[PDB]
C-alpha cells in the first residue's frame, strides 16, 4: 500500500516500465529514466520503510579502451578525480576498477518513509542520474 | 485551490506578472524575477499534481560573437564547462548550441503539489536563477 | 504568533542577543553566532509570513588595502571568485566592490512558515555564516 | 521518544553498534557506519531538543610525517584547501593542525526534535561521514 503510491507516482510521470521478480526484495521497479536508460527502484528484503534507488553504469568497451591507455599514474588521477566528483552529489556508490581501469559504477540514494513523496521520489531519482551523469561526461569529455 | 496558493503566493512576492494562454498547460503564470528578468512556471496538460518553473535563455549575438571566434576545441571545452556548471544546481537543462556556438539554454525544476508550499516554491524559483545566473556570469566573464 | 517562537528557539540556543526599533520590520532580532559574530534577523514591514537572515559584513582597510595593489585585472579576477562561490550557496547577495575593490559583502536568505522549524532556522543561519565564512577565508587566505 | 525511536532506526539499518555511559550527554549511541568505521549520535545534557552527529578522526602518525614534510607555505595551502572543502558539506568542524600539521579533524551536525525523523537522520549522518570521507580522501590521494 505504501508502495502502491510509489507504483503509481512512477506511472503518472511515465517513468516505470515493468516490475521485476527479486530473491531478496520485498519488491523491484525498474524505472525508466530518461529515454530508455534504466535506473532501480528496489526496497530490500528485510527492510519495508524504505527504498533504495540504483543506478549501475558499465563502462563501455570503447572506453576502458582509452582508459587502458594511460599510465597507471594518470589511470589513479582519474579513480580519484571521478571519486571527490561523486562524493559530492549527496549519494553513494561503488566503483568498478581492477587495474584502476572503469568497468562499472554503482550511484545509489534511500528514501525513507518518514520522508517519502512524489516530490522527494522524483527528485532523488533525477539526482542519482545527475551524479551518474557527471561521471559520464568526465569519461566522454577525455575520450568522446 | 493549489493554483490560488501558487498564484497568491508569487503576487505577494511581486514574482507574478501576467498569464497567458498555454495551450498544452492547464495554467502558466509568468514571474518577473529578479527586477524585469523572465521566469515560467507551467503545468502540463496531464499533470494536475505538478508545477514546472523554466527559464530559458538567449545569449546575445555579440556574445555568440566571441565563442564562434573561438576555434572548436576552445568552444567545446566551453560547452563541456557549462554542463558541468549547471549539472550541479540540481536542476534540469538543455543546450543550444549550433556548431558548439551557445544560442540558447534551458534551466528548468519542477514541484510537485505533493510538498509544495511557499518556502519550497520560492527557493525553488531562486535556485533555477542561480543556475541559468552563474552560466550568465561565465560567459560575461569570459565575453565581457 | 511565530515571532514569539523564532525568538523562543534562538534564546534557547543562547544565539540571541537583544532587539532594535527597525522602521522597515515588524520585527528585527540581532543574533550571535558564532561568538561575537552578528547575524540580522528581519522581517519587512508588509510582509507576514517570512524572516530574512541577513549578514553583513565589511573588509577591513587592511584587506582592501591588499586589493587595491592588485592590477584592475587581479582585481576582475577576485571579484568573479567570490560571485562563482557565493552563488553555490543557496544564499542570495550584494557585492560592493567601487573599483573591483570589494568594500563590503551582504549574504542573505529567507524563510517562509510554512516551512519554519527551529531545525530550520538553525540551518538557515548556520548556512548563511558559511557562505560568508568562505569569502572571508578567501580574502585572509589571500591578503594573510 | 526521540532516543527511542534513534534507538530503534539505528538497529533497523545495523548502524546502531552500541550504547555508552556519558556524563556529559542525556544517551549516546556508537555507530559503525560504512562497516567498521564509527560514528557517535549524542544528545548534549543540557539540550532538549536536540542531537549531535560527531565523526572524530585522527591523522595517522605516519600521514602526519607526510605533512610535516612539506615546508609551512605547502602545509597552510593545505589547511586552507581541507577547510574549504569541509565548509562546503554544511557542517560544522574542528580541525587540530599543530603547526599546520592536522592532528585530527571533527566534522559534526544537529538535528533539532523540530526536523527528527529517520530519513532525516539517516542523510545526516551520510552527510557527516562523506564530508569526513573527502578529507580523508585529500591525504590519502597525496600521501598515499
Amino acid at each position: 500500500l505504501s508502495q502502491e503510491m510509489i507504483k503509481k507516482w512512477l506511472d503518472e510521470e511515465g517513468f516505470l516500465r515493468m516490475e521485476v521478480p527479486d530473491e531478496n526484495a520485498r519488491f523491484h521497479y525498474v524505472v525508466n529514466y530518461p529515454e530508455d536508460h534504466v535506473i532501480d527502484i528496489i526496497q530490500p528484503a528485510g527492510k519495508d520503510d524504505m527504498i533504495l534507488i540504483a543506478c549501475a553504469t558499465s563502462v563501455s568497451p570503447e572506453h576502458q579502451a582509452g582508459i587502458r591507455a594511460l599510465s597507471m599514474e594518470k589511470r589513479t588521477e582519474f579513480i580519484w578525480k571521478v571519486r571527490f566528483t561523486l562524493n559530492r552529489f549527496g549519494v553513494d556508490f561503488q566503483l568498478d576498477h581492477p587495474e584502476n581501469v572503469l568497468n562499472s559504477y554503482l550511484v545509489t540514494d534511500e528514501i525513507f518513509f518518514d520522508g517519502l513523496s512524489k516530490d522527494r521520489l522524483i527528485s532523488s531519482i533525477k539526482n542519482v542520474f545527475r551524479a551518474k551523469l557527471q561521471v559520464m561526461w568526465m569519461i566522454q569529455e577525455r575520450f568522446g
